[PDB]
């Protein structure tokens, strides 16, 4: 892989905020970015050097992208793997379609992570309605109460149903149109962490500090780095687990592995994203090389960057709910960005999305300071200001 050098065209399939932040990282280093995204108002397309407005399976546009670009990546975990494989006929694609196919499918993903030597949650695979019908209630009850999750196309807790007995499992599967699913035992979670790694085609890799993540209603709310409740041993285990998965997968790119720490202290792998991750946004303001720059480096065959964290950090997600302080049925109110910007620790990142909607990710604020407790305190003050907390 002769390295792809500054000045070249780099392709990005998907045009959300992750693709937008990739654009800034690539363009700062002198690359040009072509974004393929069907939406006219794409956050990434708005800043890309070129936006191909097309469906992710459009043959002509895929051909155009691969002809223009020396290397192509994605920011969209649910992208069709066949689109990445089509692109790889004529250009370098990182991560490869085969890797994305494993990570985007909960059944394949749990099997693969287990086969890497990493513990996953107790679960029952439900391949089809016919298969579920043949399972006895005891086999379901062994992982109940639990969560029925669609194997494909879930994000932000969607495609998931709580289930408390075998009958609810069967009704839930019908409610999900009978698609393949995983039934996971609900575990007693003490805290959640994510390991962020980048891996080059050579097998070289870098790892970030462990991020400690808090979710509300299944959506990431904030991230604290380095994880205050993760001992050096656990940090080491979680990092090695992500690297073992990435090595076995032949993964080239940025990989984020989410973990549970249970009340008994055990580490359980939840899922992985074949891309930069919401819980890695802090790297932009806290680390030498951001996760977006690692994606550039991995896909170009350039050396991976240093992951040194120069400042402790907290990321606070900004959902569209913040625009509705008087409730969703009342008019939107522009959030107090002038008061956020008056906070010394605050690094404001807004995605350029036109319409604020509840549940929609509109931005994030990174808080950096000399000490983690100063950053945590600032993020709490900002959360109260925005009515994220009381
Ligand atoms: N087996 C489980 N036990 C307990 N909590 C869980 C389990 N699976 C998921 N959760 C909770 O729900 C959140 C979202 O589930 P996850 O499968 O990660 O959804 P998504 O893929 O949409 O991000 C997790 O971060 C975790 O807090
Ligand atoms: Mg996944
Ligand atoms: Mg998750």
């Amino acid at each position: 892989h002769s390295p792809i050098l500054p000045g070249a065209w780099l392709g990005m399939v998907g045009g959300g905020q992750l693709g937008r932040m990739f654009c800034f990282a690539a363009q700062a280093m002198g690359y040009r970015v072509a974004v393929l995204d069907p939406d006219e108002n794409s956050p990434a397309g708005a800043v890309a050097d070129r936006h191909l407005r097309a469906a992710y399976n459009d043959e002509a546009s895929l051909t155009e992208l691969a002809r223009l670009c020396a290397a192509v990546s994605t920011e969209f975990e649910n992208v069709p793997a066949a689109s990445l494989d089509f692109l790889a006929r004529t250009t370098f694609v990182s991560p490869a379609g085969r890797c994305v196919a494993v990570a985007q499918d909960r059944i394949a993903e749990k099997r693969f992570i287990a086969s890497s030597g990493v513990t996953v949650a107790p679960h029952v695979v439900i391949e089809s309605s016919d298969a579920l019908a043949a399972l006895d209630d005891a086999k379901l009850e062994a992982v109940l109460p639990g969560i029925l999750k669609t194997a494909r196309m879930g994000y932000d807790g969607k495609g998931q149903i709580r289930v408390r007995n075998a009958e609810e499992v069967r009704e839930a599967h019908a409610s999900l149109a009978g698609v393949p699913c995983v039934l996971e035992k609900r575990l007693p979670l003490k805290f959640e962490v994510s390991a962020l790694i980048a891996r080059a085609a050579s097998g070289a890799s870098v790892v970030y500090p462990l991020a400690q993540n808090t979710h509300r209603d299944g959506v990431l709310s904030h991230t604290i780095v380095p994880a205050p409740d993760a001992s050096p041993t656990l940090v080491q285990q979680a990092q090695q687990a992500a690297l073992q998965i990435a090595d076995k997968l032949g993964y080239v790119g940025v990989l984020c592995v989410e973990f549970f720490i249970l009340e008994d202290g055990s580490l359980v792998a939840n899922e992985m994203a074949p891309r930069p991750h919401n819980s890695g946004h802090y790297t932009v303001d806290a680390c030498a090389t951001s996760q977006f720059e690692q994606q550039v480096r991995a896909m170009t065959g350039m050396p991976l960057g240093d992951t040194r964290q120069h400042s402790p950090a907290v990321m606070l997600n900004i959902l569209g709910d913040v625009w509705f302080p008087d409730g969703p049925k009342r008019p939107a109110v522009t959030p107090p960005w002038q008061e956020v910007a008056a906070m010394p620790a605050a690094r404001l990142h807004l995605y350029g999305k036109e319409e604020a909607r509840c549940g929609r990710k509109m931005g994030h604020v990174n808080f950096t300071a000399a000490t983690l407790e100063e950053a945590r305190t600032a993020a709490r003050d900002c959360a109260r200001l925005l009515h994220i907390i009381t």
